[PDB]
């Protein structure tokens, strides 16, 4: 729905985060991501909790998520929206986590690292 | 451009789609119909509402991201003037005459099949 | 990586800057914009160091850069991703500007320009 943010907040931004690919040493021209878009959102909702919590930040601080997607062939072409949501279900919403912030999921043309299914944007606020 | 004074409150929303044909049906069929100026129509009132409910107008709006769909009953065209039909009626009118910073970009798809339009909206209050 | 900015902080939005197109005055149904992704991005990051300098503001300021592009026809319809590095380059990370935003690079399926392979959106914010 809708998140508020203090005027006392302090606001943090993120790039956008890729998966990794399965070999960041290849060269430029043979770096790539494998996996489905579960798998890739999974390990890329980890990398957003990593650097998050390198600035003293939690899952719970995030107020804004946007996720761009890849279509995947075999769904026709289309997104694969229920492989992220089953991924974002165990980072939000659940227990160890339960805030949800706001968010956005778009299909996508295309992402710069070739195989890549997901591209997620952060922002983040810490209330104080 | 729009410039937010350090003590504003700001606001932000999920992205607002339009509304199934049927909400009922199973989860395959699950699908949005109409053109660009009417589903622009449902989800512009969709974020007028949202925002109602927080004390908050049209007005508040400083960034407003649009992303479009090309129309399957016009072959995949994307269909900017439709959208701007019904644009107009809620932005830059006589009530609340300003303009928010926006973009509006033509994505491949969105999570509701037939969903042409799909709305993000950042607001603040002083 | 990620910018964070503290609660003093006066932010300014962008809308989506585009290219120019070649016949401002040309029909709604010629319009339309040329030159390939590095061309255009220097015009439009041109556009942005521009709008900011009016408001003063510096690319270093900026704290969150989103980049739609649009696949080139001469790419096969892949995204110019070395293009948009070499202008991006050209203003962000210099000696002069050493600053770096948060930022995504996303390849969307079209601009409402005809022709137009690039928009960039634009947040800036200098703290007090």
């Amino acid at each position: 729905q809708s998140v508020t943010l203090p005027a006392n907040s302090e606001v943090t931004y993120l790039s956008g985060l890729l998966p990794d690919p399965v070999d960041p040493k290849a060269s430029k021209e043979q770096i790539h991501a494998e996996g489905n878009t579960e798998a890739q959102a999974r390990v890329v909702l980890r990398k957003v909790e990593t650097i998050l919590a390198s600035q003293g930040l939690t899952l719970g601080d995030v107020v804004q998520l946007r996720i761009y997607l890849v279509g995947d062939p075999a769904l026709g072409g289309k997104l694969d929206f229920d492989g992220l949501q089953v991924a974002f279900r165990e980072f939000f919403g659940t227990q160890k986590q339960p805030l949800k912030p706001a968010r956005t999921t778009v299909q996508v043309a295309g992402l710069v690292l070739p195989g890549a299914l997901i591209e997620v944007e952060t922002v983040a606020a810490r209330a104080r």
